[PDB]
């Protein structure tokens, strides 16, 4: 009924992209909870994106951006990124935060100040190795999938093994992350930004801005489908995770980004579009064709289909073909 | 093995393009107490819309239809209309209304007796404003809602508060008429039919036609968001009853209708197509495709996927720009 | 972590187009229970087709199939199939095999068995009377469809009222198989079998390779309206059988197929294509588009869809159209 | 406010019946009126068949066209002077309500009432001699209604299309009752001079049935009470197996409790001399009722274990009477 | 582990003997939440009963009794009542309504709220009318049932629904009341206490306290079955009620002592002891020994049994025997 | 069809007249399993009671006993107690044992072989603390439950966490035991059996056998209520035990007992009569009546509603009154 909250919602269709619908399709407190939470994390990372914020004073903003969250007067006005409304009207998202049952705020603040800590610790180096890739992935999206599951298992609507085990919810923010950065590559890197691990990138280029070179389409692709496979690895704690739920709203809430990704990998996978623009959902087969993600054993057909599409495009000569034959033999035999 | 039932359900699907499917897959006694709902509304629609009929020979039969039920030879040989066979073979379809529970019978003649009343009574007049549309609306369609609302809680397949709850039920069919008329502007034109009320087209152009003529195009859309504004407002209303269903041959019944409904209205919005021909409904953002209208959350994800297709398409001259912004929020944010 | 399995699983995916990832995703013990089971079945019908194989060679082995189950390092490696890799490495399979649990053991190895006896008769004679085309098929599938609904029981995920159920069980399995030999008859016309009925057809032509014949596309398609008209027969048992089904990895897996096949005949009715080329799972009405194969109401729902989408194109010529709309018309009234 | 005609059904229901009006009424949905309705015209059939002031050749037809007089709507019977004739004086209150229950379930029960009507006609003339025309009066009188409420379980959709389909089992249900109520009402017909008793059994015993009224014959009377109940208890598998298909509670309650009574019945009358004297009155049991399966075993056992250790094994069918009772209790 | 918490269910079963077993077998939260608002129940109730606080002094106490849940320290300890040591020690029942969670106390605070308004409001008056009798049971019994209702949703342990339907969740509190009300006649009177209503039995006798005296016996029992004919009306309801719950303790909590009410007014039924003292709850007709209350079937058959032991003992010259079938009639029909 | 399985089940009617019933009803595997495990321990305890047998025959008897399980044609022909049958006739339920899967084989073996040893360890003496009670019915009952549980777990009708934890395993049998023992005091002392701990006993008089003097009632009384505090401790673990069942058979076989020993207390508390023969069934009340121990909320009421009927007669002046209301109130506060 509140004012302040009308505008959170509409920040949150405002900023979101993929997220608004399911998560206003949750039941009871998790709702407003998880909406909040997106909005402090969507400004902390508008915040960590903005680099006309010199480095000495964006340190400070995200090791206590944490602590705004109590400070019913906070905001950001130097900023020009496109999500500016959220830190400069920030004190309307604070005050519904508060309103929120503590339980569910003592998760959000903790997360809060641990991804601030992460993000301030990357502010000047980028990803090297392919545990450092995980990390910084925890870091942005690993610690959101920690921190929903907190959520989920406090509001009791799951029960608490789900915000018990902390690795499996890791991999579900992780899979996103990964599977959005191999993705956008060439928005990245038009951007000046760079995600890609240069342990796995130093092996095909001298720098990773040279696959947005035509003349590297075909090292380009052979490094795309090694990052793919790397992600596939996340699937089996994917399903996991998922098979542990039993409200329905959560259910869909997680399995329909993931199987989205999923989606978004198998189109991405040896494909040369990844480095000349953006890639289209391809729907599955004709099986998936009569059937969506909202009934556990519907999630696992469409996975299935989507690695058998990976699987059957297999480049023979593929530097990591067998890699990639391996982890999707490992995710058909898996129960 | 009856004959005459078995003619019922071919009678049903050859009339119904929407319902038939949905109707047959209901469970149990709903089956066959809903087809008939619908064959015997058919039959008076049909009496209704057959311009060779003198109002003084229509009033008495659209207000005695509902006893024609009971009278086992009763039928009507003189219409030239598509679907004139079960007047023809009225005596088939009320032989079988006669073999449904008495519950289910008072019902339906309840229903057909009121909504009678209510088509006599707009026969010499169109609509004028927009509480004589709602009117309108309730006599065809909201009293058709309440009807199904009173057979699903009578069969006991669904709650008392179904049956009970008849501004919620009358919700659920205005949103279906309003829809359907808005869609079918041109169609009704081409057919000396006129239902946008009056009270709103006036404001606009001073012959409801001259919204088929282009010079007017510009000043047609400005008048079909409005009515499309006037439209969602029942929204909130249809996600309240359809959250309390709790049989899913009768979810699916009830809430496939109300989305196609909804996939419509987000396609006909800011739409010029719509007074040069029929319209097409587009699918369901990236993640719409990932779901079907069969579990309560899946179906607010869908409908609020929609309200974003709209809110993202508000050209701020709009005159109604500000209320389409209004009820999208207040749907949104409602929990 | 399992190198024999994740190998069943590899010739599961390679020899089935729309099995795989519905086997995949059945519950608990299902999952390897139901895959091993399609691989065996696979490789003793690589067996039969093979026609490099005599007549007095293939016999034998149809008939004892069921006990190499049991015998380790029994394998085939004289075969020119495509699928040969299963019989060439049929090992793997039987020891996996071997590794499931006795209930499950039990019943594979009987249909197997069962299977092995009644293609063996068929292997010398042809399918005659549409009768006799019911006792093929009930060899070649309709046993399968009662092995699976044993396999369902047994496991427990289902009630022991579904493994029960035997009559409709065998109609599962006749409905798909029906149906794949009606969608699939100019490529077993140019592969040298030939499943339609004599019974049937010879009151249309004199050689079933004449429909194959522009000169006869008419009595082509008549033929083919005649035998689809067969299949939707089996369409109230097929819903029966499904609103009994309680696990939804169980119902997945069920229902897909069958609604596939449904999708499947309603292309095929009256569509010359059968005898040119192969068809294509047009869609679905704008309320199909809406609903998927995962809940029994929905499945209903798009059944009664593909039975008016054929309903409305019945053309009073044929002779079947009276027995054409009489079917459907029981379908809508259950 | 809406069906007063329903309502006297009920009225009837209450009436007629002592030991089913309750659970009958507890049924869910469609299967309370179909089955009440069921019982209403059986009942008005039985007290045709039972009127011993209707001459055979008056009554024949009425028992052949009984089936289709549910199809006549002013019919009723106003001769009858049986104490249950209300059904029949208002019989077209009861065919109405009947031709308002869905045609799936009239189509049953019509097929019930005209096969029981040729049955009932067909032993009018004749007693019951052997234990297999035992069996034959027992399935046209209880064995065809338990199939009969049995396809209207599955036509309901309450129960999986094998209870209705199994016609033995149901058949058994109908015959466990019948036969129980059979063995506990010598007396009583005795005194009606109606004779139920086989007489191939219980010729062995004496020459005329009602001697098992004289004292002096009570020892041979308990004898032949004893191999007339191990002959009953040959259906308690049937039962068994019947119940444990069973997945609506409403339709559980129904058929479980009834056959629980008549078991409950069959140990309280074994080797009881009380069956011929007067009317027989009915621990770990008393923790639970008859309304899951694994307890209606365990009540079943008990009552079974009673009338083993009870057994006199001077008793002729003393052989019997154990290895049936064993056959149950290792039984699957 | 707490010790206020355990003193709490120390005070339930001092004070309650047909309602702490019931209440402690609830799932979960609703345990304590529901052991809670009994005891507050329980005082503010103390506090109606007690003559010896004033008019003027009892009305701030009962209008303001929801917010002393919210005082740490407020007690009352000037009651002679048998039940006050919920009221002497109130803190520590305080103390654990605080310690639920908010959801709880809201629905918990507002019945106490609108309870204690309703009990002021009768204090200087008797209950007149058969609306006015509604009303006032409404106050104090029809209002938990709302309450609790409201509770078993909150929980989550019910549907939504079960605490949206005010007005059935109503009538499971009338029915119980009425009945109290009914079976303890004598109880009431000896006490100085009226809750007949007035515009009934005034049709009988020129005082209440007549149907004490037993020249007056009969028509004491024709009152008496008017008044008991007037209560089985809640009974479609109750059933309604009763078949929307999902969770296997909170059916037992409703059901349980909705069946004790009903085998009470069939007891009382037609009875002279009503009368002459209290009433034994004996009861059970052949088939009820063979079920107990657990199951809605049962519950149904069960209070089945109990209508047809009223509808036989029904006297043609008592004045409400027409009513007494009519509602009975309504009950095993639909 | 087997001969030799039905003998077995006429020996387990013949001998068992309160649990035949439930066992027979046991769901699948475990009927067979479970009636088998009675017999052998009948067997057992039928050795162990023979007071013909001497010490220096018996001490191997019980200690491998076990043994005699894989020994196809070992039976004991000397033995002169009532169900000697079992005795005579083992090779018939050996053969049974040996049909057993191997699973539920080491399961009995192993219960019996422990109980052997503790039997043996028991013949030379009597029952001296508390501790040597709860270890003398630990051997013979204790060691039941236990075993019973791991049955459950074995045959998968139960959750492994059923086999695994002993300790509530254990109270079961403790509780069924130490009531039986409370019981039948009585009759056991007519027997020469004494089996009342002495370090209870001996503090009210000089010898077990001078509680049946009716000069000592009252002594016997407080000693009565003093052991019967003790057997009440177990409650708890019945009541958690319980309430992890998930099979109906199982739940019927395991509570039924459980609340038939719990009225047996209520019956016994502060009960002279204890100490003149035999006690039964108090009925219950007017809650219970209504509710059978088939469901684990209704066992909870019913449980709750005896633990009041102990507290009611709770005599300020009982020396454990203090104790026995403290245990009682611990099982009421807790969830
Ligand atoms: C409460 O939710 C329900 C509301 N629904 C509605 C509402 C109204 C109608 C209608 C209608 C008509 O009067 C309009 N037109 C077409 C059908 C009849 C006769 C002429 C219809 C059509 C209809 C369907 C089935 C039986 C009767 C009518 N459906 C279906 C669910 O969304």
């Amino acid at each position: 009924l509140s004012s302040s909250l009308k505008t959170c919602y509409k920040y949150l269709n405002q900023t979101s992209r993929s997220f608004a619908a399911v998560i206003q399709a949750l039941d009871g407190e998790m709702r407003n909870a998880v909406c909040i939470f997106y909005l402090v994390l969507r400004a902390l990372d508008t915040l960590e994106d903005d680099m006309t914020i010199s480095v000495e004073k964006k340190v400070p903003l995200l090791h206590n951006f944490h602590s705004f969250l109590y400070q019913p007067d906070w905001r950001f006005m130097e900023s020009k990124e496109k999500d500016r409304q959220v830190l400069e009207d920030f004190p309307t998202i604070s005050l519904e935060f508060r309103n929120l049952a503590e339980k569910y705020q003592t998760v959000i603040a903790d997360i809060c100040r641990r991804m601030g800590i992460g993000m301030a610790e990357f502010l000047d180096k980028h990803v090297t190795s392919e545990q450092e890739w995980d990390k910084y992935c925890h870091y942005v999206a690993g610690l959101v999938g920690i921190g929903l599951s907190r959520l989920f298992s406090a509001s009791e609507f799951e029960d608490p093994l789900v915000g018990e085990d902390t690795e499996r919810a890791n991999s579900m923010g992780l899979f996103l992350q990964k599977t959005n950065i191999i993705r956008d590559y060439l928005e990245d890197q038009q951007g000046g930004r760079e995600f890609w691990p240069q342990e796995v990138w130093s092996r095909y280029v001298k720098k990773l801005g040279d696959f947005a070179l035509p003349e590297n389409i075909d090292l380009a692709v052979q490094c795309l489908n090694e990052l793919i496979t790397n992600a596939l690895h996340h699937i089996p704690d994917v399903i996991t995770y998922l098979s542990r739920l039993r409200n329905q709203s959560v259910f869909n809430f997680c399995a329909i980004p993931q199987v989205m990704a999923i989606a978004t990998l198998a189109a991405c996978y040896n494909n040369q579009q990844v480095f000349k623009g953006a890639v289209l959902i391809r729907l599955g087969q004709a099986v998936t064709l009569m059937m969506d993600a909202t009934n556990m054993p519907a999630v696992k057909a469409i996975i299935y289909q989507y690695m058998e599409e990976i699987y059957h495009r297999i480049p023979d000569s593929n530097p990591s073909s067998s890699k990639t034959r391996q982890i999707i033999s490992t995710i058909r035999t898996q129960n």
